[PDB]
DNA sequence: CTGTCTCACTGCG
DNA sequence: TCGCAGTGAGACA
């Protein structure tokens, strides 16, 4: 009910605490005990021509039948499991939106690290906004805008995402600007984030 | 003078 | 330690 307003010329993002500390490391000690990571040739990715292991780890969760392909890459939903239905359900009722979907990032240290890319799959429904739910580690997130990369003198807009807050990026911003998780090598501890979609079967 | 696009890296400064 | 430029091998429209 108190949400941060993270607004600019294409950019309408939304930031709030959900969790409480206590609760907070819970849910993280939950998703390190029961989250299975994809390995493999589940875990390499093709940009600029060329394959590359993820800097990370990733897995996926959703509904049957779904499928999400990014970067050559096509990731398969195992099963709903309990926290990950918890943390869905909480999103849902204090948004009142709705996910069938979710990547989750997990980053070991300040040395994992997200490129910078927009969620704009054909597969994502249409208007749907992304809800980005962060646990452990607090990591720098940064926003750019697609014409500064240059054209346009438009500021980059960066923030730290917290333990157990929520990042509610709404249409258009995934039209309009790229998102990035940078490199922090003073980070010690890992992060996991989630990232629920609205995904077309 | 003039196409768009890249969830990743190295090579700088 | 951080951030920026240029990719790179295509696949498009």
């Amino acid at each position: 009910h108190s949400w941060r307003h993270i607004r600019a010329e294409g950019l309408d993002s939304s930031y709030t605490v959900l969790f409480g500390k206590a609760e907070a490391d819970e849910i993280f000690q939950e998703l390190e005990k029961e989250v299975e990571y994809f390995t493999g040739a589940l875990a390499r990715v093709q940009v600029f021509g060329k394959w590359h292991s993820v800097p990370r780890k990733q897995a996926t969760y959703g509904d049957a039948g779904l499928t999400y392909t990014f970067s050559g890459l096509t990731l398969s939903p195992k099963p709903w499991i309990p926290v990950l239905e918890r943390i869905r359900d909480h999103v849902s009722g204090v948004t009142g939106q709705t996910f069938n979907f979710v990547l989750i990032n997990r980053y070991k240290d300040g040395s994992d690290h997200i490129c910078e890319h927009r969620d704009d799959e054909r597969e994502l429904a249409p208007g749907s906004p992304i809800a980005s739910v962060s646990f452990g580690a607090s990591r720098d997130f940064v926003f750019r805008h697609k014409d500064s990369r240059p054209s346009r003198r438009v500021a980059v807009v960066r923030l730290p995402l917290a333990h157990g807050s929520l990042l509610m990026m709404n249409h258009p911003t995934n039209t309009h600007w790229y998102h990035s998780l940078p490199v922090r090598k003073k980070v010690l501890a890992p992060r996991v984030n989630l990232t629920f979609r609205k995904i077309l079967l």
